[PDB]
Formats: structure tokens, sequence, C-alpha cells
């Protein structure tokens, strides 16, 4: 599923991401935009052989099992394919664990390079929320 901007903002809000560990909703929408272009089906291979999955590009190196990332962890206790559903529940719940692990949203490369320190409120402009 490719979400609209305000559609994703609403889904993220209902799932408890607005101000989760102090990160406003706009941060999460911005991160999803630049990680997956709002596409739940997005997958991308990393140089180490792990893969990033879904709307928030969650990586198999630490967070999920994709059956092809040897010597990795599965800290969200999920198959990576779960992160590809049209419904974002699994991605959100796993993201909450990631953002809580010590590094905050810096875990998301796209967030650190494209959202951090910008006017992220713009990402929810005009959205009925
Ligand atoms: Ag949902
Ligand atoms: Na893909
Ligand atoms: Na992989
Ligand atoms: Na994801
Ligand atoms: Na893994
Ligand atoms: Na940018």
């Amino acid at each position: 599923k490719v979400f609209g901007r305000c559609e994703l903002a609403a889904a993220m809000k209902r799932h408890g991401l607005d101000n989760y560990r102090g990160y406003s909703l706009g941060n999460w929408v911005c991160a999803a935009k630049f990680e997956s272009n709002f596409n739940t089906q997005a997958t991308n291979r990393n140089t180490d052989g792990s893969t990033d999955y879904g709307i928030l590009q969650i990586n198999s190196r630490w967070w999920c099992n994709d059956g092809r990332t040897p010597g990795s962890r599965n800290l969200c206790n999920i198959p990576c394919s779960a992160l590809l559903s049209s419904d974002i529940t699994a991605s959100v719940n796993c993201a909450k664990k990631i953002v809580s692990d010590g590094n905050g949203m810096n875990a998301w490369v796209a967030w650190r390079n494209r959202c951090k320190g910008t006017d992220v409120q713009a990402w929810i402009r005009g959205c009925r929320l």
C-alpha cells in the first residue's frame, strides 16, 4: 500500500507515535517519506547483507528474521515479511522498541539526514488529525 501523507499521519497517530519518546508526529511522517516513500512494500538490501523492510525500513541485522541475514538478531520477534503488510501495526510496534533502545530516531539514517532539525510540522500541514 502507498499511503497518502495525511492518511499515514492519522494511522501513526492512532497507533501512538505522536510524541512517542518526545518525537512529534511530523518526525515519524518525515522518516517514512524518506525511508520508503510511504510504501509499505519497500525493501532495500544493505551492504552487510541485511535488508530493510517496510514503511520505516526496519533492518534484519537487529530487528526481524528474514531467513537470510546470518548472525543477526530478531529483537522485535517477527518475520521481516510482517513489516510489509498494508497495515502498519507491526512496523509501529517494532519502531517503538527501536526508538527506545538508546539512539532515538538516529537509528533511521533518512531521519537523521533529512528530518532532524527541520520544520517537521510541515509534514502534517492540513491534515485532519
Ligand atoms: Ag494500523
Ligand atoms: Na520492495
Ligand atoms: Na537480508
Ligand atoms: Na517498517
Ligand atoms: Na535478523
Ligand atoms: Na531532504
